[PDB]
C-alpha cells in the first residue's frame, strides 16, 4: 500500500558485476505510480528496456513480499523469476541461504539480484557467490561489487561476516561513507 | 492537526509495537516514552499492544504525580491528538530536531534546555521510539543545567530506559561535547524489538 | 616543445579500444590517449576520440576534471591545449620504458601531483596497464586500499583491468605478498591483430 | 610487381623472433619472412636474415629445398629473385585475411602445391610474416589430409619443430574442428617473449 523508506532516491541499478550479476532496486509497479513522481518510476517494463539495449536469464527477488510488482511482468520477459527469502531480525544470510542462492545461479545470460534497495543482502550473496564458486578473494569481491554498485555493502556486521567466512575478520573494510539518499533516521517522515 | 485527517497511508511506525511504552522517571525529573498512538490506529494494534494517550495520564495518575510538559520531538502530528495531551492540563510543545540522522544541533538544545528549565512535575519527551533525540536532549540538559557529568547522565537514561541511547554517532557526540570523545561507550546490546532490516 | 602542430600513424591496437572506464572509486577516470582531428582521415567517425569528446563526457556527468595525467612518450596525438583550455590542468609523467614497471620513484612522483586534488584522468597509449599500475599504487599507498581490492576495483571499472602479467605480480611484490598475484587475464579482442595486413 | 625495389618499415615483433624452426618431418621447413639488404639500416647485423642466409644453411645440411611457399601480401621484404637464382621455386599464397584462419580453398591450393614436391621432386620452405600461425596451420593441414597423420601429432610436430608452434587459440581450435575433436584442442600455449610490444615505446 505504500513505498519503502529511501527508495525514491536510491539509484536504480548497478553495472554487472564480473558480467554475471546485476544488482538492483526493487521495482514497483503502475499501482505505486501517485505515490511516485515520473521522474523516480522503476516499473519492471524499465528493467526489460536497458536489457533490450544482453539477456538477463534469471531475477532474484531477496524481499520479504509480493507487492511491490507484478512477478508476471518480469516472466513475460522470458525471465525466470525466483523469490529467495533469507533470514531476517537484520542477521546476515545464513549458510543454507546461500549456498540455495549458489545452486540457483549454477544453472547458468545476466542474473538480476534485488532486496529492497539492492546494496546488503543483494551484495553480500552476489560477493559470496564470487569467493565460493569461482575462487574470487573476498577482499576483490566487496570491492567489485562496491565498485559496481556504490557504496556497495555498507552494513558493517555484513562486512564482518563475509570477512569471517572466507578471508580474515581482522581485515573486513570498515563501512564505507554513506551518499545523501543513505541515511538511517527513525523520525523521517 | 492531521490526527483527524484521513487515515489512508497511515501505518504505524516500524518497530513500535514490541517497543516499551516508557521508561522510569530520570532523575525524577524527565519520564522518557515512545510516541502515543491514539485510537484511529486501533485496527493494526493488537489490544495488548495499545498505548493511547489516556494510558500515559492514567499512570500519571497512579504515579501520583503531574506532568507539566510533553515534548514531542517526531516530524508529524498524525500520530495522536495533542489536545489528549492538553486536556489534562499538560502543555504540549513540538520541538522538531534536525534530520537526516544527525545529532540534534546546538541550536535544538538550546532550545530544550530553555524550555524545560522553566519546569514537582515531570516533563514527558518522546520521539518515535523514546531512545536517540530523546536520550540526547534529556543528557544535555542534566549535562548543562545540573552539571552532571556525561557518564553519569548517560548510564542513567540507559538504566531508566533501557538500552538507552543506542545510536553510536549520538554517544560519540554527546562525549565530544560534554567529555571526552575517546571515553565514549560503543553502542551496547540491543533487545530484541530493536533491530535494522530494510526487508522486515 | 609540441608536436601536435608538426607534420604519422595512429597507435597500432588502438581504434577499438575502449574509449574510458568508469570513474574509479569517484577519484579517476582511466582513458585511452585521445587523437586530434588531424588524425581524422586515419579514423572513421564512430571511433574518433577528440579531447573534445572527453569534456563533453565531464559536462555531461556534472563533474570537474581537475587534472589529466599523460603517460606516453609523445606530444603528436593531441593538442594538449585542448584539455587545458576547459580549466583541466595538463602534466606529463614519462614513466621508465623498456617494459619496466612504473618505478618507485614514478609511484610517488604520481602520488605528489594527486594530492593537489573532481576526476583525475589518467591514460597511457591505450589506458590499461601503466594507467591500473598507478591508479592502483595511489590507492593502496593514499587510501590504504588492500591491493586486492584496487586491481580488482580497476578490472571492473575498466574490464579486465591490468592484464601484463608482470605488472599485476610486481603490483603483489609491493603492496601485498607476490604469491597472491591474480593470473594475467585473457588478452582483450582489441589487441588483435593480423601479422600479414 | 615486385615492390622490394620500390618505396618502408620493418615488420613489428620481427628483430626477436626465431629465424627458422627444425625441419618438420623431413619435409617442411618453417621460418619467418627474410628481409633484403635494403633493410639493413633498420636492423642490427646480428639480427639480419637476408634471403643468402638461407641459402647458406641450406649448404650446411648438403640438402635442396625444391620450393619456397611465401603467406605474405607483399613483395617488398625481400627479391624473390634471390630465392629463384638458387635454383629454388617460388610461390605466393595469399590466405585470407582480417584475422582469418586458412579457407578449404587456401588448403586446397596449398596441398596441391606441395603434393608435387614428392610428385616431381626435397625441403618445401614455408613462410608468412612470423613463420607460426598461417605456417603452422597450413603445415598441420598438409600432414593430415596427406600423409594420414593425427591432428594431435601434426600440431604436436609443429610446436616440437617450431617453439611453441601454432599460438593463435582459433587456429587450433579450427584445426581440430576439421581433422579430430574440437573438445581435444589445445589451449593456446602463452605468447612467445618475442612477441612483447611495450606501448608507450
Amino acid at each position: 500500500n505504500k513505498i519503502p523508506p529511501r527508495w525514491l532516491n536510491c539509484p536504480r541499478r548497478g553495472q554487472p558485476v564480473a558480467g554475471r550479476f546485476l544488482p538492483l532496486k526493487t521495482m514497483l509497479g503502475p499501482r505505486y505510480d501517485s505515490q511516485v513522481a515520473e521522474e523516480n518510476r522503476f516499473h519492471p517494463s524499465m528493467l526489460s528496456n536497458y536489457l533490450k539495449s544482453v539477456k538477463m536469464g534469471l531475477l532474484v527477488d531477496l524481499t520479504n513480499t509480493s507487492r511491490f510488482y507484478d512477478r508476471n511482468d518480469i516472466e513475460k520477459e522470458g525471465i525466470k523469476y525466483i523469490k529467495l527469502q533469507c533470514k531476517g531480525h537484520g542477521e546476515c544470510p545464513t549458510t543454507e541461504n546461500t549456498e540455495t542462492f549458489i545452486r540457483l545461479c549454477e544453472r547458468f545470460e545476466l542474473i538480476g539480484v534485488h532486496c529492497t534497495h539492492g546494496f546488503n543482502r543483494t551484495g553480500f550473496l552476489i560477493c559470496a557467490f564470487l569467493v565460493e564458486k569461482m575462487d574470487w578473494s573476498i577482499e576483490a569481491a566487496v570491492a567489485t561489487f562496491a565498485q559496481a554498485r556504490p557504496p556497495g555493502i555498507y552494513k558493517g556486521d555484513y562486512l564482518k561476516e563475509l570477512f569471517r567466512r572466507y578471508g580474515d575478520i581482522e581485515e573486513a573494510p570498515p563501512p564505507p561513507l554513506l551518499p545523501d539518499w543513505c541515511f538511517e533516521d527513525d523520525e523521517d517522515e
